[PDB]
């Protein structure tokens, strides 16, 4: 069985913040989930306070692909509640900055934290006997020795970088760390010599647009600020910084500006000039070379053979790092279907125990491939994909 | 003698960022200065390709109360120029980070900073042994290893928490650190006993005055406080800190025009007082990193929360009326200074002497009384009648 970790605690001041994933798996489930959770998660369906959240919307709920849950679906499966009090605590641990805690609880071990979780499992043990993986939307190294005590494995799965409308919808499935200290060069690394692909960027690229591409300066790609990839991964740079940088290099008219609409803020009105293309790939096109801390408009660059700097750190890093015509397409090749799932098979629990089996990396690219699909050999597979 | 540090290194994307006290040096000066500076600071003004800086306005210029220095004005000192090429090198060992480099100016000792500062020196070593006291505009442990090594003192000055047209002009004189690693706190416990004001603190923030639910304020992004000194806390944080005591309704923010962002439209209630005051009237308590805005809004008696290191936070973690006032008073007559006199050499050789409280206080009165003496008043006494409501005669 599963049990997923979806903690309460409101870092970025959203009660239950991963109530999105705590649908998509109770509307795709097949046999009972023990959830690690908060009592906001099981309130805020009936709470009439808080309909205007954008997991309510129709739109929203047909993008992810899950419906709202009934009492039968919510109340047949396994709960652990994690204390409300307990953030209060971390809090004041770090002189009340949310911001500065929620980098602890990604980044660090915190005590409290895993005896609160060792007293949740011991309650339920017979439970916790069956269970076979956990999955957490986070890093959460607390969550992660946790699980190393009762030899069990932690994937970690979020939303992945490719997504609709422009691109076929990914995910992301990591047994070492989801965006941070993530295991996708590693991967590489093993299995390197298996990948021998007979295509071009374009081609790796092409597959995944769902849309006509676009026809044919600077380029700075700014982030939310208050995300785990801007708080924990970034390797210390931020969006002022960030524009510094390219600064140092570039004059103000040879630099555009994407910046990010879910921002809390924007730049100045007579500062940069900001780009107001209808989509990343038409920004992408108006650049000679694109700056990022760890947006996954980088990738989309490094896909459209764009000169990439990534300063934070990411899963597609190490692609970047490569200097080769052919090695940097077949790393591609590997990202994009190796280490990329397709977005609703990290919710099937068939497909996660499949991964859980440790099967080759030929298996796994058959599997996602068969599941893009309306041979034998990875490469093959690869190759005839992207032909037809 | 002195010797001035003005550092050409632009950490904020600025060049000869520190034009304005040079030139405010320059204007003021009646005896020989060693400016310890970079060669950007002596072309910018004849380089027309700058004139747009704000340094060049009329109305800064008339507001620092300087004129533009000509040829013998800037000749007749004594030049030590820094190598700009540093700041890339600094770079290169912070990972191209800006801010961290930054940071570690205004933080750390940086050996190849010290190596070139001892090496300029001793090229004009019968020069420096006139130099009475070396003064920097910022926090640089690079340069006051250096200094105190040739046994030399360091005076951090910058411009104060409360400006014209609002308030009297003022500025920072601390031996120990400007806005971050202050003394105004160790200074005041030693002294604290010479304090006791019969006064209120209305008073005391009237005196400075020449005009008259949740307040966050905002800072520029990049500046030192905001860099070195803000206790990791940034504006993303501060507003995180606010939301998580209270409600989107029942916060205001003050932005700061300075600012290279701004809060999105429809996000929070913006504040559009026409000032300070105004903005901080409109609260039941402030919050801040360490905005003079803060220290505005504890003259005021408004409940201000502290985040970051300034100057004036041990004001605020004193309890009691009279404790607060005796503290502010302090703070206002004896650690802040009258804004020309921190460019005037005569009161910088003043404060070399290392003065009692008293006469300090009564060389500050001196000149915001705009008169000369002295008296047999103690050093509240002075302050006492200085803030006190006198009646006109008839
Ligand atoms: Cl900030």
């Amino acid at each position: 069985g599963l049990a997923v970790f979806l903690p309460p605690y409101p870092f970025r001041g959203l009660k239950a913040p991963y109530l999105w994933m705590f649908y998509k798996y109770l509307h795709c489930a097949t046999d009972s989930i023990l959830f690690i959770t908060g009592e906001d998660y099981l309130s805020v369906t009936d709470d009439e306070a808080q309909r205007a959240r954008w997991e309510f919307d129709p739109a929203s709920m047909a993008s992810l692909g899950y419906e709202l849950p009934n009492a039968q679906s919510m109340a047949c499966h396994e709960y652990l509640t994690l204390d409300n009090a307990f953030y209060e605590t971390l809090l004041s641990r770090h002189h009340h900055d949310p911001i500065k805690s929620f980098s602890a609880f990604l980044t660090e071990r915190i005590p409290d934290l895993e005896t609160e979780l060792h007293a949740l499992l011991d309650s339920k043990k017979g439970i916790i006997d069956q269970i076979d993986t956990f999955i957490s939307i986070c890093n959460c190294p607390s969550l992660e020795h946790v699980a190393r005590t009762l030899g069990k494995e932690v994937m970690h799965i979020e939303i992945g970088p490719l997504r609709a409308p422009m691109y076929r919808n990914t995910a992301y499935l990591d047994f070492a760390g989801v965006n941070g200290g993530t295991e996708a060069s590693a991967r590489y690394e093993k299995c390197q010599a298996e990948f021998d692909i007979k295509a071009s960027l374009g081609d790796l690229h092409n597959y995944f647009l769902e849309v006509l591409p676009p026809a044919e300066a600077a380029g700075v790609v700014l982030q939310v600020e208050d995300d785990s990839n801007l708080i924990a991964y970034n390797h210390d740079f931020t969006n002022i910084s960030l524009l510094s940088y390219v600064r140092q290099r570039y004059e103000k008219e040879d630099i555009l500006v994407r910046a990010h609409p879910g921002s809390l803020f924007r730049l100045r009105d007579d500062v940069f000039t900001i780009d107001d293309s209808a989509n990343s790939l038409a920004f992408i096109n108006q650049c000679n070379e694109v700056f990022t801390i760890n947006s996954s408009v980088g990738l989309e660059a490094i896909l459209t053979g764009k000169k990439t700097t990534v300063l934070g750190d990411c899963s597609y890093a190490f692609i970047n790092e490569l200097a080769g015509a052919s090695a940097t397409v077949n790393a591609a090749a590997f990202y994009l279907f190796s280490y990329l799932v397709p977005f609703d098979l990290v919710f099937n629990q068939e497909y996660l125990k499949f991964r859980l089996g440790h099967p080759e990396e030929r298996e796994i690219v058959g599997k996602h491939i068969e599941f893009y699909s309306a041979a034998h050999s990875l490469s093959s597979l690869i190759n005839e994909a992207i032909s037809l």
